[PDB]
């Protein structure tokens, strides 16, 4: 658990993104992702996962916390579900579409660094 | 502790902000304030304490951590030191000018309503 998130902090750190994780992120009410992190305009919520299997479930009440946070901003705000695919040795992410339970595979999931290119396209 | 805050955040929440408490917030490395709140483009960044007595001293690793998490978002950001003074039954707050240690009194603070009264005024 916090392992993988240190882990994460230090990729999101080396791409140029402040990262910081929140601890007590609990199944707790709170809208807190497990963490956020900034560059320029853009504000990442994060749900982060490590497995040894090839798909993870995460439920509709962890996902609505990364999208309550990110509304509290006026920043650029995107949603992740930053999985460690353990077995191919591999973080991907999946963006949300909304608030619900979601299945995260390897087929509905992009490597990490896809998604930085897809921020930097945006800068234009 | 846990209560002074969850009466902040209630507060904060009738003025028309969006309010978060972070749960463990400790003496800890990670830049996160005791709650975050937002309406707006401005964000506080917070600092909650309760106290019997005429003062409050307030370390400056402590605020610091109000302060680098500002400095994450390009929102406004205010830092406070929030005060509940139980002596006189008053939230009042000071603004930090920098991480540094900090004694707050009656003196060098003001009410929370007249925190909300410059942040309405600037809106102009």
């Amino acid at each position: 658990g916090k392992n993988a998130e240190r882990e994460l902090v230090s990729i999101l750190r080396g791409e140029g993104f402040n990262a910081v994780r929140i601890p007590t992120s609990n199944s707790s009410p709170n809208p807190l992702p497990d963490i956020f992190a900034t560059k320029g305009n853009t504000l990442l919520s994060i749900e982060c996962k490590s497995t040894w299997e090839n798909k993870v479930k995460v439920k509709e009440h962890q996902v609505r916390k990364l999208l309550d946070f990110l509304s509290m901003f006026t920043m650029k705000g995107v949603p992740l579900i930053a999985i460690k695919f353990k077995q191919v040795h591999e973080w991907r992410v999946l963006v949300p579409e909304k608030a619900e339970d979601i299945i995260v595979t390897i087929d509905n999931s992009i490597p990490i660094e896809d998604l930085f290119k897809i921020l930097e396209k945006r800068i234009e």
